[PDB]
């Protein structure tokens, strides 16, 4: 079990919970038809109205920690149980209002994902793991500027050889994008991206050979 619940914009802490909409437990979301499969759910309250300003082509790291208070000290399943075998995914939304409470209908792009590789027999949620709970990306330089939705998920496999089973751990960041130019790129529905068919949620890890995470391919400018 994990939480995404902090993010350092170009080196600069912003703080615990802020420009986060924080789940209150580490409890995984496991029905990819439901809602929650936007941005969670049961959010800590009040939720942050901080809404981080970073320029297209900045670097981000979405802090993932085994529950949603952040670090607590030492914990061997902090950031992840390192048994959960899976993806880490990232994704933006353009949205009216970074604060806004309806998530619905939303268009998402990808803009990272760690999947598997096979000749090391190394997961995305193990590079998670040696690197803290930091999952690190760019924002595309080429989007056009404004508010827009950051959905961080890390998902664990080791109980999907059936539908459900996947455990899907994410939050949403809030974040003003700056500088940047003109593309809006081609977004995919949540709920509706994943289904029970996609051999990425579907999948029993001790049969793997090779793997390719759920949902579109990566957008790049
Ligand atoms: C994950 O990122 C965190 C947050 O940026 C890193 O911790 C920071 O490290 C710098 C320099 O080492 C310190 O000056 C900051 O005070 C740290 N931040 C906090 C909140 O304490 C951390 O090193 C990264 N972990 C890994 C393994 O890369
Ligand atoms: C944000 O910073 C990272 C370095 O941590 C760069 O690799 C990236 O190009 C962006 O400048």
């Amino acid at each position: 079990r994990t939480v995404f619940s902090s993010l350092t914009v170009n080196g600069v802490d912003l703080g615990q919970g802020v420009a986060v909409r924080v789940p209150s437990s580490n409890a995984p979301v496991t029905d990819i038809e439901s809602d929650d499969i936007i941005c969670n759910t049961g959010f800590i309250q009040p939720v942050s109205k901080t809404v981080a300003a970073v320029p297209a082509g900045g670097t981000v790291i979405a802090h993932f920690h085994h529950t949603s208070a952040g670090y607590v000290g030492p914990d061997p399943s902090d950031p992840l149980d390192p048994t959960n075998k899976g993806p880490v995914l990232a994704y933006l939304a353009k949205v009216p209002d970074a604060t806004q409470s309806d998530v619905t209908g939303l268009k998402w792009f990808k803009i990272w994902q760690d999947g598997y590789t096979p000749a090391t027999r190394q997961w995305g949620s193990d590079k998670l793991f040696i690197n803290g709970g930091n999952a690190t990306f760019t924002i595309p330089s080429c989007l056009q500027a404004g508010q827009y939705l950051l959905r961080v998920e890390s998902i664990s496999l080791l109980n999907a050889e059936q539908y459900p089973g996947a455990q899907f751990f994410l939050s949403c960041g809030q974040i003003n994008i700056t500088g940047g130019n003109k593309v809006q790129p081609v977004g995919v529905d949540f709920p509706g991206a994943y289904t029970s068919t996609d051999p990425g949620i579907v999948t029993d890890i001790y049969e793997v050979g090779t793997y390719t995470p759920p949902g579109p391919a990566v957008f790049s400018c």
